[PDB]
């Protein structure tokens, strides 16, 4: 019965991968989203315009008509990475952002960045020409318990770099952590983030209790309850510096569901809903439009959108798989029930 | 190349299953261990000395020639459990202990118990006719983080219960947490404790950094690495109640690698010579022999093992899997090479 008009949103953290997949996995993003940013580690990663200029308009290939979908194209910062390259891409329109993966922290960063050091010259002439920096925010050492991994990089990395570079606009990816959530309501209007679905619907039990949920693994790993209501009561809150990051990470299901299964939920099926559906349980439904579709935008410095969408309060259950050329994809809440869907 | 001789040792924590995946398991105790504590969580449990009865034959018959290997039968602690049937089974020499699991209110008076509190009949009877109590120690309340239910429960369920009775005799089964391993250690001549091989070897980051490992997933859960160092030390420390105990818990692969793994580790086949790798690395072969052979035996007040085997440090392959008659089990260390194996 209940019918959400908002503004139609963007998704400012988005994985489409490529080839067969990227055809299968696109549509379910270019339906609803206006914009995306996509992210840059493919395999070999995008770390040139020309291979930037390339996935998109392979990307473009796969929109169906009738969708009016503009991919936000990003730089996989490495530590050799040439300033101008950089630079040129920003010049050209190609590139909206760069992400910066710490090597080996997550699926496809053994290419990434090894420290802020390597890589100073490249971050301040993003600072310079203004192009944001895209953050996934955790160390890497071997000893360091993976449940602390954002925290310590708070601390460690994050506010160093931005006392050293404090004109650089910077986007705390996928955050998860109370101590993150802290830390960017506590920042200046040049630190923002974005958040999952699932960092605010579970926690880790969730992924641990009554049996190992593989479809729930992803990075940064879920956390302790008290973490995941500081998430959803950072979005309820109202603040203007948090918005909607899907991470949608699709990988085929036996590489999910295997002796060792990657990370990442595929997400954009039911995501928006998600959102609503945590956004209604915190009674915040007016703040709602904001986070989809307002706020990210704002710090990008692009226009909001000029066309809206609908969300009715009608449950539907979502597909157990999504057929692939081989294997299937299994969707984020695969078999479960939504509160609300996309009119 | 090296050689370690010990007294035949025996497993004080074991999950046998039934039917044709009994008969694929056995044999893999019965080779090297001269008894086993034989976990009684069949569906439906082990609630009657009839059916211990049979399941110890069934147990019996999959022996292959020439094994000397008994099987030390437990009762699953229900609240429908008639204390006089396990003191009867206790007296008859059927049930040499009794296993009490999680409560959880809504379980099946057939199936479980639902507080501790509502089954103190059975468990004053234990206390009165001598009869150890193996606990697996946690609190499932949905509120109640995973890395966080030992450790309730030492507060909340085993101290309490030990001051109550105070002539109990309890192994704290497969502990996890300094918590547990400081609780034994500072326990009186009742208190005693196993451990897993994979709780000394791995701590969670094994299980969830680069992928989610299933086969690694286990209750109780892995926990921290300050964790694990406290168990190594306990064991190394030479402390007589904690004892070979490795929690082998078989599940076909299908049902490990799945969108909802089951918990258990499959260890019974690469559990001794992963012990003595622990111990050695621990500077502590010293007591490897005492823990695998002699604390045990003492604890339950039976006699120790007269006859012997050696573990050779030489390099081996640990199999990638080992068939079923459908589907397949994927070993503890699959596809390892490991130090130490049986001569
Ligand atoms: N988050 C994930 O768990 N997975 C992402 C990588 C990322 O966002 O770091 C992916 O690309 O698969
Ligand atoms: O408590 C338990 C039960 C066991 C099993 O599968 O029987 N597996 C586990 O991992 N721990
Ligand atoms: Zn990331
Ligand atoms: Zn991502
Ligand atoms: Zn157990
Ligand atoms: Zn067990």
């Amino acid at each position: 019965s209940q019918v959400l008009k908002i503004r139609r949103p963007d998704d400012w953290h988005l994985h489409l991968r490529d080839g067969d997949m990227l055809k299968t996995v696109v549509p379910y993003t270019s339906e609803i989203y206006g914009r995306a940013i996509v992210m840059p580690n493919l395999a070999p990663p995008v770390t040139t315009v020309e291979a930037a200029v390339a996935y998109r308009q392979r990307i473009l290939d796969a929109v169906p008509a009738g969708h009016d979908f503009t991919p936000l194209m990003t730089c996989y910062l490495t530590d050799s990475l040439d300033p101008n390259e950089l630079e040129r891409g920003f010049n050209e329109g190609v590139f909206t952002a760069a992400k910066l993966y710490p090597a080996n922290a997550t699926v496809n960063s053994s290419h990434g960045v090894t420290s802020v050091d390597a890589i100073m010259p490249v971050l301040e002439r993003m600072e310079k020409i203004g192009m944001p920096l895209l953050v996934h925010g955790e160390v890497t050492h071997a000893d360091i318990d993976i449940f602390d991994r954002e925290a310590r990089f708070i601390e460690s990395v994050m506010e160093p770099l931005r006392q050293r570079l404090t004109a650089l606009k910077v986007v705390f990816e996928h955050i998860t952590t109370k101590d993150a959530a802290d830390y960017v309501r506590d920042g200046n209007e040049r630190l923002a983030a974005t958040i999952t679905p699932q960092h605010l619907m579970f926690n880790r039990n969730h992924m641990l209790v009554g049996g190992v949920r593989p479809h729930l693994y992803c990075l940064p790993i879920l956390k302790r309850n008290i973490h995941q209501q500081a998430l959803r009561e950072l979005v309820a809150s109202g603040f203007n510096r948090v918005f909607l990051g899907t991470d949608s990470a699709p990988h085929a299901r036996h590489r999910k569901e295997s002796s060792c299964g990657c990370a990442g939920c595929f997400n954009a099926p039911t995501a928006l809903g998600s959102y609503a559906t945590v956004f209604e349980e915190m009674n915040a439904l007016q703040h709602f439009e904001a986070f989809c579709s307002v706020n990210g935008p704002q710090f990008y410095g692009l226009p909001v959108n000029d066309t809206f969408i609908e969300l009715v309060r009608e449950e539907q259950q979502v597909a157990e798989s999504i057929a692939l050329t081989d294997d299937t994809l299994v969707p984020f809440l695969a078999g479960e029930t939504v509160r609300w869907s996309v009119k």
